[PDB]
């Protein structure tokens, strides 16, 4: 059988519960999504591409080439995987830590099961107060590997499978796809955004390449923008005096960077942002025991300093 083991996920004030995989079951669904996404990594990740911040260096680049935009949904990254595991048709999503979930729909084309990776956000729809399951691109549909072709034919071969697909109110989210939308439009993008931010909990926008193949891991060539200067870092406590630190994950020793005005305990991980030359207390985090990275700070102080804004840049248009 699939060894599964139960969990539920909390977002926006909702929670979906799960079967989670467990054990050689989820060892084999991920060696599963490995070879079909023909991934010789030598690391366990997801097949997809994770964005990188906008910088000022990158408006050039975004004025040559031809790219698509939409909202950053703010939800979890899952890949959504068919397959068939001992004789029987699955239909799985992966984080970005490896974890599998069964997500089960009742009209999922047989099809799909031959081998169907597409890559998406599991999210609430704030109208509907349902979970949404949003499509932002696809890798291999029903055994075909879609990767190397341009983004057009991605969509292309993933719509066409699940053209006779459709959802029914027991299904545990709404499968809906990512329109994306061209970055010479300003006014068409603006009134996406409008309506997206309607429905969403979105964190910005995402700038993606209209031709290139996809990468998965970092993509430098993936641009996530956040509205303002709305970073956050989360600190480690290293005194109960507030000297906040960092973790250098390769000394595995949180490095002191700042002190905070006020009295905290030792040990705890607290949200901050920057204002007007140090970091301010935003909340506490009782979830983590570990503060963000040296390289994530060290972005983050970058995007703060530089200032970029969804308007500066929809006015690149
Ligand atoms: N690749 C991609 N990611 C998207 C898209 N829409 C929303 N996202 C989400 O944006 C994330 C970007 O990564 P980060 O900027 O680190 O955001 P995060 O994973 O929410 O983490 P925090 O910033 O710590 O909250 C992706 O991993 C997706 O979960 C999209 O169209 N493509």
């Amino acid at each position: 059988n699939i060894t599964t083991e139960r969990a539920v996920l909390t977002l926006n004030g909702l929670q979906i519960k799960l079967h989670k995989v467990v054990g050689e079951s989820r060892d084999d669904i991920v060696a599963k999504m490995k070879d079909l996404a023909m991934d010789d990594h030598k690391f366990p990740r997801l097949p997809g591409p994770n964005p990188v911040s906008i910088e000022r260096k990158d408006f050039e680049k975004l004025k040559q080439n031809k790219y698509v935009v939409s909202e950053k949904t703010d939800g979890i990254r899952f890949m959504m995987f068919f397959t068939r595991v001992f004789g029987f048709k699955v239909c799985t999503i992966i984080d970005r830590a490896m974890t599998v979930y069964l997500l089960p729909f009742k009209n999922i084309p047989r099809v799909l099961f031959q081998g169907s990776i597409f890559d998406g956000e599991l999210c609430v729809d704030i109208v509907e107060k349902k979970f949404a399951f949003v499509l932002f691109d696809a890798v291999v549909v029903s055994g075909v590997t879609v990767s190397q072709m341009d983004l057009a034919s991605r969509f292309f071969a993933m719509k066409r499978s699940l053209k006779e697909f459709k959802n029914v109110p027991e299904d545990p989210a709404i499968l809906r796809y990512k329109e994306w939308i061209p970055l010479e439009h300003p006014t068409i993008i603006k009134d996406h955004l409008k309506k997206a931010n309607a429905i969403y909990h979105t964190d910005g926008l995402i700038i993606m390449s209209v031709d290139e193949p996809v990468i998965y891991g970092r993509n430098f060539n993936l641009f996530k923008l956040k509205p303002g200067t709305h970073h956050t870092i989360d600190f480690i406590i290293m005194s109960e005096d507030g000297t906040i630190g960092i973790f250098d994950p390769n000394l595995r020793k949180n490095v002191p960077v700042g002190k905070l005005d006020g009295y905290y305990n030792k040990g705890s991980i607290v949200e901050c942002g920057f204002a007007d030359g140090t970091w301010k207390y935003i909340q506490g985090r009782s979830d983590k025991n570990q503060a963000n990275d040296r390289l994530t700070y060290e972005k983050t102080l970058l995007n703060i300093e530089e200032n970029i804004t969804i308007d500066e840049l929809l006015d690149l248009f």
